[PDB]
DNA sequence: CTGGTCCGGATG
DNA sequence: CATCCGGACCA
């Protein structure tokens, strides 16, 4: 295993790995919540996200994505999107937000993909979870939401792995050089 | 308003009150799904039920009806709603071969509606619309192969149990006129 | 930022 | 009769 805590990609789990269900995802580490989109802890840091549409008005442009936080009434930067935050290189703001000095010093997420993600984005994968690799936070900042009209804290996660992306040429030769296909739970 | 677990008759709501659409039917409270035959918790009980034609081998004689589960096609089995209203039987839960209450009147109050789609099947349905009949109980259920469908399903007999009047008895129609009672549309249809 | 389930209603 | 267009509810 490793620890719930633990930063950065799980050993043995390759990027392109691909789930059918949330709590496959949550068996093999990658991410640990069966429901939530975000895992972490408000005083440290987040350890890894899911993109399954949730929120209309978020872009995605596979090297870069927004992403929104939880918790309609207004949100704050508490709990998970307190911990998110806590990933970029910038002094916590939890009034206006912060833009980070350099974003590659920012904590690594893990970024987890799901087939729901086609609702506003076009890299989200057919079907399942797919893990996506690390990115970071650049910036986080408070918004009225343009789909839903209520604060939201919103993110900009930029990736930064080594590990090829899934949907270009590289990570497409990889996947299949790996032979890395959609995983059922046993039986199913 | 009632809590959605609510047993028994919804406050304001008459035996006989009608209405076109499901979804009126969802908001007065009488029958919480919009499509869903049958509303419950599967650890507590059944609440209500909607009857509307949709398994050919039902039989209805108003005071008493057959009712059928869903999840069913593949056999159905005693889980989810077809747990629920099996709870509200007067005996011990039995996935296997069913049961028959002991007393069949201390069983959980069900909610009865029944729909102009039911009249495939059954003579007391309405002709327009979605109509509370009031109060039954649970006196038995049991897994059968259905006669018209071939798989099993989970089948119930319902009886009615209630201080207000059938809508198709003489009194019950009185009361339906005395109330003025009518088919509800939606504002503005 | 689940997943399974569902006795509608409109359309043609 | 087949297809779509959905949501509400619960485990």
């Amino acid at each position: 295993i490793v620890p719930s805590n633990h930063y950065g990609p799980i050993p043995g789990i390759p990027v392109g790995s691909t789930w059918r269900f949330r709590v496959q995802v949550s068996e093999a580490g990658v991410h640990r919540p069966h429901v939530g989109g975000i895992h972490g802890r408000s005083n440290d840091g987040a350890y890894s996200l899911v993109l399954a549409g949730g929120f209309a008005d978020e872009v995605d442009r596979g090297d870069e994505f927004t992403y929104t936080g939880s918790g309609s009434a207004d949100q704050t930067l508490t709990n998970m999107n307190r911990a998110l935050a806590l990933n970029c290189d910038a002094p916590l703001d939890d009034k206006i937000g912060a833009e980070s000095r350099n974003w590659r010093a920012g904590k690594p997420v893990r970024v987890i993909r799901s087939f729901k993600g086609r609702k506003i984005s076009k890299y989200a994968p057919e079907e399942g979870n797919r893990y996506d690799g690390i990115y970071k936070v650049v910036k986080y900042w408070p918004e009225i939401s343009s789909s839903h009209g209520f604060l939201v804290w919103r993110y900009l996660l930029r990736r930064d792995d080594v590990e090829p992306a899934p949907w270009t040429s590289e990570g497409i030769e990889r996947s299949r050089r790996l032979c890395l296909r959609l995983q059922y739970p046993a039986g199913y």
